[PDB]
């Protein structure tokens, strides 16, 4: 089993079963939800530890930006094999080593088997260099709503379902080792939507705010595990979390 990198976690809910997905639905932006996965993001690369990120929802500079604040230098682990970026961001907007552009048309109907391929490609690359060797490989995808700028929900349900048969049979994740994936949900957006990411995931955890008298209280819920409520806050970058009764 494989650590949240969030003690409170580990410790009261257990640590993540190898090949889980990972759901972090951070229901409203002032959760600072995504945060609390940037964090868990940049202890898996810190550790050494191999990292896929399906950069769906901002664009690579902004990534970077945001990474460098978690004392993460993407440009390094980009040269150095350890982080693969599929540019989904710019590849749907029209704008590095280690970072995969998809090509042609885009669609519900096309994207899963170009996924596939980027991924097998990054996988041959870690196995001929013998990375996966004493590593895990972990998955982020940031994030999963972004999906419905391009998407309409009825193709986006189509997609995730597509997505899965690809993933049943490709090669990309039955010749070489499979990773521990997380995606994000910002928002609601639409319920049908968010019902199939909650179903398909193995946790899922929800973070949200309470307007108090007295200053914002963020929560972060346990709504799934293959088997609990904490409030948090943040020391700097790091979430500090608080098992409620």
């Amino acid at each position: 089993s494989l650590s949240w990198e969030i003690e409170e976690l580990d410790r009261e809910i257990g640590k993540i079963k190898k090949h889980s997905l990972i759901l972090i639905h951070e229901e409203d932006a002032s959760s600072r939800g995504k945060d609390i996965l940037f964090y868990i993001l940049s202890r898996k690369l810190k550790s050494d530890n191999l990292v896929g990120m399906f950069s769906i929802s901002y664009p690579l500079q902004l990534i970077i930006r945001i990474l460098s604040r978690f004392g993460v230098d993407v440009i390094k682990y980009l040269e150095n094999h350890r982080l693969a970026i599929v540019d989904t961001f710019g590849s749907f907007h029209g704008i590095m080593p280690g970072v995969w552009y998809l090509e042609g048309m885009l669609s519900s109907e096309t994207l899963p088997i170009k996924y596939a391929k980027a991924v097998e490609d990054h996988k041959k690359v870690w196995m001929d260099l013998n990375l996966f060797e004493g590593r895990e490989l972990y998955g982020f995808a940031i994030s999963m709503s972004g999906y419905l700028e391009v998407f309409t929900p009825e193709e986006t349900l189509r997609y995730l379902e597509t997505s899965a048969e690809v993933r049943y049979g490709h090669p990309a994740y039955k010749k070489y080792p499979r990773g521990t994936n997380f995606w994000l949900w910002e928002g609601v957006k639409d319920k049908r939507v968010l019902l199939s990411v909650y179903r398909r995931a193995d946790y899922v955890l929800k973070t949200r705010s309470s307007l108090g008298e007295n200053g914002i209280k963020r929560e972060l819920l346990v709504i799934k595990t293959p088997k609990v409520r904490f409030e948090y806050e943040f020391k700097g970058n790091e979430p500090k979390l608080r098992r409620e009764g």
